[PDB]
């Protein structure tokens, strides 16, 4: 997820800024051995705050300046975190 994008919820500018699949070389000119790494090093800090961003495009690299958002249905919270509980098994 963090060193390995798939699926990220949209109602956010995606513009200049994709995740479905693409590599996430560095952030902040800050390498990252662990997605654990990368996680911990955000802290949440969207909203306002910029940051840059290289992404990697069958053998391309692009720099756009972007602003950083929040679920625009949850200003209280940033960031899933990762907060799925293991409650719902599958009903």
């Amino acid at each position: 997820n963090g060193i390995y994008a798939s699926s990220v919820v949209e109602n956010m500018p995606a513009k200049g800024k994709i995740e479905v699949g693409d590599k996430i070389i560095s952030a902040d000119g800050k390498n990252y051995q662990s997605a654990e790494k990368l996680i911990d090093y955000i802290s949440s800090k969207k909203a306002g705050d910029k940051v840059t961003l290289k992404i990697e495009r069958e053998e391309k690299e692009k720099r756009v300046t972007l602003t950083l958002k929040q679920f625009p249905d949850e200003p209280d919270r940033a960031g899933i975190g990762v907060s799925l509980e293991h409650h719902h098994h599958h009903h």
